């Protein structure tokens, strides 16, 4: 398949564009549509330190964390919302574990 993702630090993703309730609306709209949810959080993903995302690596301050959807329109919503963050795509045969987190600690 191929996975659409926005990416920015979790600095930015915490002070100034918090999803929280983006994401909790989204589900629940989903859950009342009898959707299967096709969008998800990924701190510190598991994709950005392949040789592929080496460009967008250097350029996104750490530690990092990703949006990523089959929903191509979703992720340009919030890039059109966010405005500063990186945005771009991968299909699973460029990444095993596409939603594989590196994160160690829980929230």
């Amino acid at each position: 398949a191929t996975y659409y993702y926005i990416l920015a630090s979790k600095k930015f993703l915490t002070e100034e564009e918090p999803l929280e309730e983006v994401f909790r609306e989204r589900q629940r709209h989903y859950r009342e549509q009898g959707k299967e949810i096709d969008f998800w959080l990924v701190p510190e993903p598991a994709f950005l330190e392949q040789p592929q995302f080496a460009e967008q690596k250097a350029r996104c301050p750490q530690p990092a964390a990703a949006i990523i959807s089959t929903n191509q329109q979703f992720i340009q919503w919030l890039k059109l919302r966010l405005e500063y963050v990186l945005m771009g795509q991968f299909t699973s045969e460029e990444v095993p574990n596409p939603l594989a987190s590196l994160a160690s600690v829980l929230e």
